[PDB]
């Protein structure tokens, strides 16, 4: 026995996971707290490693070295995956090897009284024949796991290690790595809840706190439940810029105005920096992103008729019935019109209103000159990210682009008509809800491909078919004078129009280059040429 | 035993007679496969129109059966593959499966480990 029977986990940096540890505790090391004595009486052998997977930054290797410390062992071995591997032959083996060294050597001089020696591993992922399964070449040559596996068993036998290996994709790892006798207790660590971040966002502004340079007018719960998907590293990201803006901005102000040394002296924070930061300087990555909003709504949403008001109201009971539902935590819905309909800007307002603490768009104008088997990557990439979330939200731009559909032939990618097909009938992990959001103009088509199958529900978006809303359009758009707009109701009257709020808003800017006069009939005339009739 | 609680996600409600002759008819095939001598190899397929739960009755027969090996193989859990690496998976569980004295293995959706699409028609051979 060397730690205290329950513990002690808080404020000796690690501060956000408190229940893992007796978790872990529990489930692998309980020998090593137990008497000697009854512990060789019984005969038992101790665990030899264990795997720890979760998102990125937060917080694995704070937990392997304070485990290593309570045990009371020697200094870590770190070591990274790809730095272990080369191309010349019997070379990774080699690197493989030189880890277990002191481990050989201090077994041979002392015995059965050596201490304990931790290798920690990271990424380990990167050194598995089950990559290579998927779309692409990463054979790693295999015999490199074969190595690792013949040093922590074997005939020869060592019995005073301990390896804690952490990784990112539990799904790819060896399935032989994961028999008893090796690394054999799994575990997760999540994104932080509330009192997480309050913890953590506790613990990282001790300092100031300290010397009085923070203000009395910020609040730390505040700052907590702002930030919604905020994870470890985050929040101390957040914390350095909140302190370097607030450096600059006093030494600007004491540049400009010579303030007397009382307030020189002081370099208080305040709590305007820190909102300032938040909002424009930390961009979360499992989090929602304010910014990419503006790049497909750029005009707004104008309300030119009742269709509008329909698809918005459906959308809300959409969202309302993922939200709060048991026996269907997964809810899909398809928007369908003639090109120039405004889909893209409607299914974002959706998404937006919705208020999920996820929200994310997949669009092919990311995905210029990519293979097929990128394209699925990517794809599959996004959900495995959405699937980390308690509430998520996912809008498919386009579907058409993303097969590469073309009338002649026709011609399209299999590969990535089957992973969407998959992908659309798979729930999330238990407890977990989602929603998806499509968007097209062509479906008669993917009603031919049996994809219309797997929906759960469609809306229409229509276009403007009678001249009272062209005039009303006009008028919330505000570029025709009143002499204007008679003389473009008296030739509308005919109610010929068929026209799309895209191709409407094109029409107007090209008929704005001309001199007032001779506007009214140069529109008139591209409007008249466009006569469509369905 | 925690495939079979993640495939019948609601249970098994009897809401007419065909569910007891469906049920039925999988028993009398397990006591076939059990009891015979000059016939080891034993096969079925369930089909019928979609959203009709083929799959939940497929699990619910392979659990009642008390077999000490059992395994389902689904496409849901090959996102992204090719034909190569299904091949070695479906080749690894059979494998697997010949070394035991009494086993059983679901194939679930047939048409979507072929790739199958009625343009063209296309599909993997
Ligand atoms: N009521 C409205 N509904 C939709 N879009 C509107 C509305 N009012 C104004 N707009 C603007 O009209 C444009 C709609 O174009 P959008 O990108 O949505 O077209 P689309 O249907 O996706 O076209 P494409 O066939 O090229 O994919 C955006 O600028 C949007 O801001
Ligand atoms: N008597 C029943 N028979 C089948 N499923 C039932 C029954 N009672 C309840 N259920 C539930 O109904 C759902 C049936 O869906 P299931 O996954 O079996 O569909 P499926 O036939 O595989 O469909 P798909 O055509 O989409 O592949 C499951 O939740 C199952 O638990
Ligand atoms: N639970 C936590 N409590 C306090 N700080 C944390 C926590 N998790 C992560 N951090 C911070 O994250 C950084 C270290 O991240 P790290 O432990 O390497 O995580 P990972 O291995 O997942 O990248 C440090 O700034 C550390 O203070
Ligand atoms: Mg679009
Ligand atoms: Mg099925």
């Amino acid at each position: 026995s060397i730690i205290n029977p329950d513990w002690n986990f808080e404020k000796m940096g690690i501060g956000g996971l408190d229940k893992e540890f007796s978790d872990i505790f529990r489930r692998a090391f309980a020998s090593r707290v137990f008497p000697p004595e009854i512990v060789e009486q019984m005969g038992c052998k101790h665990v030899k490693g264990i795997l720890l997977y979760g998102p990125p930054g937060c917080g694995k290797t704070l937990l392997a070295r304070q485990i290593g410390k309570m045990l009371n062992a020697r200094e870590p071995k770190v070591v990274n995956g790809p730095e272990i591997l080369n191309k010349y032959v019997g070379e990774s083996e080699a690197n493989i090897r030189k880890l277990f060294a002191d481990a050989e050597e201090e077994q041979r001089r002392l015995g059965a009284n050596s201490g304990l020696h931790i290798i920690i591993f990271d990424e380990i992922d990167a050194i598995c024949k089950q990559r290579g399964s998927m779309a692409g070449s990463t054979g790693v040559h295999d015999t490199v796991v074969n190595q690792l596996l013949s040093k922590i068993d074997g005939v020869e036998q060592l019995n005073n290690i301990l390896v804690i290996g952490m990784t990112n994709r539990p799904d790819l790892i060896d399935e032989a790595l994961l028999r008893p006798g090796r690394l054999e207790v799994k575990m997760e660590i999540g994104l932080p809840d509330e009192k997480g971040r309050l913890q953590i966002l506790h613990i990282h502004t001790a300092r100031m706190r300290g010397h009085q340079l923070l203000s009395a007018d910020v609040d730390i719960k505040e700052l907590a439940v702002e930030t919604k998907n905020f994870s470890g590293a985050e929040l101390e990201g957040l914390v350095r810029a909140a302190q370097s803006t607030a450096m600059n901005r006093h030494i600007k102000a004491s540049t400009k105005v010579e303030v007397d040394m009382e307030k020189a002296e002081s370099l208080q924070v305040t709590r305007g920096d820190f909102l300032a930061s938040l909002e424009n300087d930390i961009k979360p990555a499992f989090g929602t992103n304010q910014e990419d909003y503006a790049s497909y709504i750029m005009n707004g949403i104008i309300k030119w008729g009742d269709p509008v008001t329909r698809v918005l109201d459906d959308g809300e009971l959409l969202v309302q019935q993922t939200k709060n539902s048991d026996r269907t935590p997964l809810v899909s819905v398809l928007l369908e019109g003639p090109p120039h309909s405004g889909k893209t800007a409607l299914a974002a307002k959706i998404a937006e209103e919705s208020n999920f603490p996820f929200i994310k768009i997949c669009s092919p104008d990311k995905m210029i000159g990519f293979s097929e088997t990128a394209k699925c990557q990517a794809m599959k990439k996004i959900f495995d990210d959405a699937y980390k979330s308690q509430l998520s939200c996912v809008v498919v731009d386009d579907i058409e682009r993303l097969l590469d559909y073309v009338p002649i032939g026709p011609r399209f990618s299999n590969l990535v008509l089957q992973a969407l097909l998959v992908l659309l009938k798979k729930a999330p992990p238990q407890g977990r809800k989602l929603l998806i959001i499509g968007t097209t103009s062509r479906k008669d088509v993917l009603q031919e491909m049996e994809m219309l199958n797997a929906f759960s529900t469609t809306i229409h978006v229509p276009n403007i078919a009678t001249g009272e809303q062209l005039l009303e359009a006009l008028e919330l758009l505000g570029n025709f004078k009143d002499k204007e707009r008679t003389t473009i109701a008296q030739q509308v009257k005919g109610k010929k129009v068929w026209i799309g709020i895209k191709k409407l808003l094109m029409l107007i800017e090209m008929s704005l280059q001309m001199d007032p006069e001779y506007r009214v009939r140069k529109f008139l005339a591209l409007l008249r040429e466009e006569g469509a009739s369905p």
